[PDB]
């Protein structure tokens, strides 16, 4: 789509969010209820659950999506996670375990069975929708799952590198 940001095109996709989707508020591929929408084996973390509405909020409501973009026959494919990011996902779903190693969402063994190593976590999670980067969270090679709402947007400058070096 135009300018540098583009949404891809999608039922899903296309100033006022909710808990963990509020960082986009500026520029934002999702709806609001798609955020509210977003945060609807065994008890999960308060953690490991706040984890994966992160990411749900990452996948629906970034401008920042586009150069991984892929198409089905829109779908994403290995967007680079900086390496905290999907260390502290692993870490704070490790305590939890899970039934089934798909973990197909909008599309019973401990998790660290399932996902030995935080990049078992972020790839095989979704079929690849997320890459595990070797790149830490403040080199700007890597996409930050979440940020705090007030601060800048670190992924932007990392999608134009992306869009462009690669």
């Amino acid at each position: 789509d135009k300018l540098l940001s583009v949404c891809m095109n999608s039922k899903r996709h296309k100033d006022e969010l909710y808990q963990e989707c509020r960082p986009w508020e500026d520029n934002a591929c999702c709806t609001r209820s798609t955020s509210w929408e977003a945060h609807l084996c065994g008890l999960l973390t308060p953690a490991c659950r706040k984890h994966f509405i992160q990411a749900i909020c990452f996948h629906e409501c970034s401008p920042n999506l586009g150069p991984w973009i892929q198409p089905v026959v829109q779908r994403v494919w290995g967007v680079p996670l900086c390496q905290e990011d999907c260390e502290d996902w692993w870490r704070a779903c490790h305590s939890s375990l899970t039934c089934k190693s798909n973990w197909l969402h909008g599309w019973c063994l401990p998790f660290s069975y399932h996902f030995p190593t935080p990049d078992d976590l972020c790839e095989k999670i979704w079929n690849n929708t997320f890459k595990a980067s070797p790149e830490r969270r403040n080199s700007g090679r890597c996409l930050q799952k979440w940020f705090e709402p007030t601060l800048s947007n670190p992924n932007v400058e990392v999608a134009l590198h992306f869009a462009h070096h690669h």
